[PDB]
């Protein structure tokens, strides 16, 4: 549980969830600024869905209000003049007291993950999630993902990871993975994950 | 039945259908070209939705081959310099054969909406009113102004009753762009069913 001041980036229609390494287009001059100012110093930073993907610079109300918070690894540069960033995102974090400036810069509370004691369910459940999530991939049909990735979410055996993760890698709108960050509790949080799988898999058996 | 050269906008999240009329907001430099471009002819221009809402420079493959032709209404200059621009959408188009330019110009052929087997479809069209009726009232999300509701259950003719439904649910891009390029109209109202009943299922399931 840490509190810190960190530059934030809006992201138009992605949520980034913890344990997720992922480049990062960034072509707006202001999340330009607040990269910078990150690899100039700890280089720790806020990332925070916006609420509407065709708002152009969101203020805090255009933003949810959890995002995560992340390590800029690396930036480079691409045929544009847009930046592909390196993120490693560590935690979900309560991005509240924005401060005024050129950019987006807030303090926000980053959040451990808590163990439930009814550790029994929660361990059926990864069970649940692991087969839902391999007929997901099965079953879909536009999704993206690389064996290796496959390999990890069978691999993973925490559940606060594992739910995460394919959370990260599912089809699902901007609003249903940040429900997916801002449930902390972990059994409800992966008996979300499992309903919107097993929802998918009942709208991908008709057809 | 036509095919026309016109301008093209694209939009990042939105798909726009016939027999809507919307403001859109135009941020972008070439968007707003395009724009002035049919504000100085014949104020009609092409929507296109883009595939994906983070591409800020869509080539024509960053856009689906399916939109509307438009007839821009209005333009408001406002302070941030973005364009709020009323556009008035009236038939579906596919949008084909991009033109070079330093902005989005394509040729597309515009299609007028010609009622089948009357039999289903008036079944098809009672159905959709009393599904939109309950998924109005069961979503939890949504704002529909009393006004546009009446005139859902007042509408008899199917083909405006598909396109202004699906105006107001809040499906995906994807989603709607597939009502608009369901061309024959038995199986845009089934679409259109089909995934109404689909959201009142889940609605419930709470």
């Amino acid at each position: 549980h840490m509190r810190l001041e960190l530059p934030v980036i809006p992201l138009r229609n992605t949520v980034i969830l913890p344990h997720t390494t992922t480049p990062v287009d960034v072509g707006r001059a202001k999340s330009k600024r607040a990269v910078e100012e990150a690899m100039g110093a700890d280089r720790l930073i806020f990332l925070v869905a916006q609420r509407d993907p065709e708002v152009d610079d969101p203020a805090p109300d255009d933003l949810y209000t959890w995002g995560v918070q992340a390590v800029v690894k690396q930036a480079m540069r691409l045929p544009d003049g847009t930046l592909q960033v390196m993120v490693e995102a560590r935690a979900r974090a309560q991005v509240t007291d924005y401060i005024p400036g050129p950019y987006l810069r807030a303090r926000g509370e980053v959040f451990s993950e808590i163990f439930p004691i009814d550790e029994a369910v929660v361990r059926v459940l990864v069970e649940e999630l692991k087969e839902a999530f391999e007929k997901y991939v099965a079953n879909h049909k536009s999704l993206r993902l690389d064996r290796y990735q496959l390999e990890a979410v069978k691999g993973t055996s925490d559940p606060a990871m594992l739910a995460d993760t394919i959370a990260y890698h599912a089809t699902w709108t901007v609003a249903e993975k940040q429900e997916i960050l801002e449930l902390t509790d972990l059994e409800a949080r992966l008996k979300k994950v499992l309903g919107l799988l097993s929802r998918d898999l009942e709208r991908f058996e008709l057809d």
